[PDB]
């Protein structure tokens, strides 16, 4: 009766819009067992009864379960996807939402998130979601300790899909076949690469002068791309994305528990890339069995390097003002 | 060029939990396109983006849209499942929950979205969520004019998920495998079928033997079972179940589009079944191309037929409720 | 960076129709790294490099590789699935197909790799296939010494199979949900059970009161289960049946692999249910990550326990006759 | 009562080893109902027998039939996939193997095929396999005379498959986000577009200069690419590869029937692409619901148009070669 193959195990700390939607897809696939973790009390287990409930209507078997302890939530994690924390501030206007406005409120969550990591799951993979993400990914590597390379934050390929869609949609083909992606840091500084994107590996150059799509158009579709987030956050009127950004965090997370070695961006620790050094942003990196097996450095021209280190430069100033006022406990 | 195959269409008529977490999965399997219509402005554009920023996450290609008219939402769908409606009576304590009471408040939304089916989609296949369910998919029917086969209610799907979780759990098996139905009303007075309960086709009451499981905790289950979507009411403060639900009413839409036919409890039309006629009830059904093309009249022992009136007794008061109101 | 999450691996001991067709399963589905292994050469490392062409063609990623020896197909594998051996006697017409017949081919064979799973992956799960089915699994148990939770072989999945597709059409509904099996041995003397046939749980008795099938329909299906193997071999003409072989077997390793549970009648050792002991016969069982977790008991009347006791009063005979002719060594 | 949702149907003409494993793909998938056809009698049932069984095994419900007639196979099949004819030449050695060989042998076959085509499902997609690929789809387009929209030859998926595993290993990543492309005429002439090799988008050329893979190896397994066919063939001994094949042909029939609209690079017919016209030749293009919609004309350099322009006397000698036969 010795159990030989143990089903993978994925925490999510973080049982709300995210979190669940997360735990949702893996009950859909028979992915892993599921733990929804949060500090709100009653509703992470109403959640995981839900998500048990799936497993019987579309035939699978996993595991879902709402813990009320980080030992318990933590333990035995073969992955943990951190989406813990505030959307907006409370009190402003839909108009102004700003991811950098929650920094103040997320980054002790997420410290202190990660404190637990080290004690009870040093040997996991960790996918950091909660806003600001690269400045929250920076603070979960330095609170959790884990190797550089079994750390991430997954914001690109969210990015790249929406930039994905509307170049999928401006020339009618499957979102399969586009390859175009967004680097840089998560909010109104990303860079969608518009010079790199390509369909089935054929460069988008060649669609503009076939008069397919426009220069414009092209323009266009990278500041909606840009602009993403918000938009969602307007129209919804409460919260913000969540059914991309989940399929986004466990796409990362299959990559690295099936061993894929899928090229993702994401926001990844720099030891050199680019001309940087001790800090994580979003760039081309491949996900594997051992983590960010690679970090992918693209040729960047002139205005792209520029639109690049302006990202750079606001994030290491954000995160150096988060490590001035870190607690020293 | 012409098109010559086109991908099918699934009209989602109320955006909120269920509405999107369908269009999710529409999105995530290539299932069809997906429409979002909702009386709350804006929301449906914001659920419609995220979706379609999920087809590209996940390789696949549909198209999902919010549309605010009832014409644009409801012409071409092959499919339009209804969740429009309250989940709780307003200024009500969650110890208060009754499907029942909201009655008064879906109705005349049930009956005005069944009008618009009537003159856009007359030939769809209709799939009604809204509670109270039963009373609901009737109302929808009598407003749309489809035929009796083509408009079923989702719910014993749901609480027999429930059921086979909970036995499943029980008896160490993959809920796959364990085939457990509920038949009846969905409310409390719904109907467990405990004693038809089986483990790949093998009787329970031969793991009841074998001491694998109790007859005390079979009827405990059955119980859970009952009490299932008043739990989750409870624990999530705001709202009620919407996963198992959606995946509930999308398992039936694929039945319906890919002529599956497979055996599934829903709410249909009773054509004599029982005795009971000019209703919708929960009970065994098969779902293909021509929409319900079964219906199954299970044999009854003592308990099962008393709790089974009670369930009727539920349904025709809830009808003569709302025949009250029309 | 040292890998933490690595794949799973199946290794295919003939790569026949069976072994070339299940690990088509595992890269289309990329379920595990694949290994074909075959005395025949040059054979393996086509359908290996046909398999490894498949995983670009559907967008997923596993290694399938042919490997020559013992020693590299066997070492690290989670799970083996055997299909070494012949599938008709030579010079032998058709009309006189049988199993049985294959016993003093496949005896040798099957112990063979049974001493080399002993040396190279004691710790795996294996699954059988090669006929005569109950036969093998007890010479492959013998000469490999796994713990008898940890071998099974596949048969009754595929009767079960027959026999629900053959109910679906009848009753017009899906096979998922028409739940049939068949319990014995893998040939003549298989018993279908078409007492228990449900429909999602419902008896057949009541379609039958219902006026949806008969009595007499349902014994002519039972009969058309039992010669179906046979029936498939005289219309190809060359070989038996394969697909749905394949994916039973496959289905078996992955309740396996990912700990489902799944209940599916396969071969399994008894040590006390419906009577017997030190045999293997075909039974309604759990499959789960300690391998064989439960073997069902059902209560079988009085026709049912004559016929089941014929299957089991003739696999007795032949497991004796193989003891007796067994080389010593 | 009345049938609203029909399945798909498509119809296998040739049965043997891709033949079945469509058939095979078809039903793990719950594609659609399959119909095997064959000049062979008996093999096609047994082949539909052990599929149908694979039905209940996956759970999935399509139905898998042997057809004996031409009417009975054809009639309404949505997509006809056609694998029938040779492989070899016989009695020729493997060493000796070449797909312009078998035109003698399969030129008839496809004629006949296209003949009942055009009597029995006319308004169907039909897409060829049987070899020598290019020509075959000349052969099967006079003889069908379909839209010249929705008719192609699967071949550059395959090839395109082949390099893409290669570079994938090269680099050691997923060969999902792998996109390279062959293009020409499926044989020794094919056209393997180093220059245009991508990794999720991003140039081969950075990763040459970061040393993850050189010049010389990009080269070599652009030379494997082109022999991969032939290397099976003779490492099997009998037969040639065709799970690859068979899942590159079912991925074509399925962006046609979802409307996927997926860049597959696949034997088109030219209206004056690189000057090519009234012919086939493998090039890129977009498949969707209303078959093959836009065929992509890539700019190529000095070595490609040399690489590009012998694949084109290839193919053109063969539908010379053609003509002088029927
Ligand atoms: N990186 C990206 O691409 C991306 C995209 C969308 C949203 N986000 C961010 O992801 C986060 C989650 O979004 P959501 O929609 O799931 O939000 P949500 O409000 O639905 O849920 C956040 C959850 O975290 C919980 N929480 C708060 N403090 C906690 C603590 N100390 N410990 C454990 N749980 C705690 C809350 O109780 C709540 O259940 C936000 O910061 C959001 O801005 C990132
Ligand atoms: N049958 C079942 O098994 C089952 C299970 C769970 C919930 N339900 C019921 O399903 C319904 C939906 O639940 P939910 O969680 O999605 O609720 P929800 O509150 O999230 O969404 C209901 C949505 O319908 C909208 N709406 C209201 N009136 C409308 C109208 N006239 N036209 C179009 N849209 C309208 C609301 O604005 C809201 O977006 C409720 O009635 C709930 O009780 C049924
Ligand atoms: N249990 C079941 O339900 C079931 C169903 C169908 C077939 N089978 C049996 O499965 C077996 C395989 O069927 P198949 O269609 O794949 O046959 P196949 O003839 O296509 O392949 C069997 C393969 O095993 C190889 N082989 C022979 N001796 C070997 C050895 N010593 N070591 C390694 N490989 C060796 C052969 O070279 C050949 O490639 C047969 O015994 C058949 O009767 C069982
Ligand atoms: N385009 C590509 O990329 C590609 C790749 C591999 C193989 N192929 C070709 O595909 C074809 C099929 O390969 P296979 O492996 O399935 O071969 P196979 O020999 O297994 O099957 C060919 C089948 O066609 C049948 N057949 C012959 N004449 C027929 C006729 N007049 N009507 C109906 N059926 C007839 C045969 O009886 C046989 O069952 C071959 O021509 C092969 O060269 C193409
Ligand atoms: O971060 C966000 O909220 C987003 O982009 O969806
Ligand atoms: O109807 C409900 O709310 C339920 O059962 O989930
Ligand atoms: O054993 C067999 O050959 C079968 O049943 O297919
Ligand atoms: O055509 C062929 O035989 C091939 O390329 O596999």
């Amino acid at each position: 009766p010795a159990l030989v193959q143990r089903r993978k195990k994925v925490a999510m700390i973080g049982s709300g819009m995210i979190g669940g939607t997360m735990g949702y897809l893996c009950a859909l696939r028979e992915l892993a067992d599921v733990v929804l973790y949060d500090v709100v009390k009653g509703m992470p287990e109403g959640k995981a009864l839900d998500l048990s409930h799936v497993t019987s209507v579309v035939d699978t078997n996993v595991s879902v379960r709402a813990e009320y302890s980080y030992e318990a939530a933590l333990t035995g994690a073969d992955c943990v996807i951190v989406t813990a924390g505030l959307t907006k501030v409370p009190g402003k206007p839909d108009s102004e939402w700003s991811r950098n406005d929650l920094l103040p409120f997320n980054s002790k969550i997420i410290r202190e998130i990660g404190q637990n990591i080290k004690k009870y799951c040093p040997k996991t993979f960790i996918i950091v979601v909660t806003n600001p993400l690269d400045c929250m990914v920076k603070v979960m590597c330095e609170a959790s300790g884990v190797p550089t390379n079994m750390i991430c934050g997954m914001a690109c390929m969210l990015d790249s899909g929406r930039f994905r869609r509307y170049v999928a949609d401006a020339l009618s083909v499957s979102p399969r076949d586009v390859q175009a992606t967004v680097i840089g840091t998560h909010g109104d500084c990303m860079v969608p690469l518009v010079r790199y994107i390509t369909v089935n590996g054929y460069p988008i150059q060649k669609f503009i002068k076939d008069g397919v799509v426009t220069e414009k158009q092209l323009e266009e579709i990278a500041e909606h791309t840009k602009v993403s987030g918000g938009e969602i956050v307007r129209f919804l009127g409460q919260g913000s994305a969540y059914y991309a950004p989940a399929a986004s965090a466990v796409a990362m997370a299959t990559s690295f528990l099936n061993d894929e070695k899928r090229v993702i961006p994401c926001s990844v620790y720099c030891n050199g890339e680019y001309g940087l050094k001790d800090m994580f942003i979003g760039l081309p990196a491949v996900i594997g069995g051992a983590g960010i097996e690679r970090v992918i450095e693209l040729e960047l021209n002139e205005e792209e390097k520029k639109q690049f280190q302006k990202s750079v430069d606001d994030v290491m100033a954000l995160n150096k003002a988060v490590a001035a006022l870190q607690a020293p406990g």
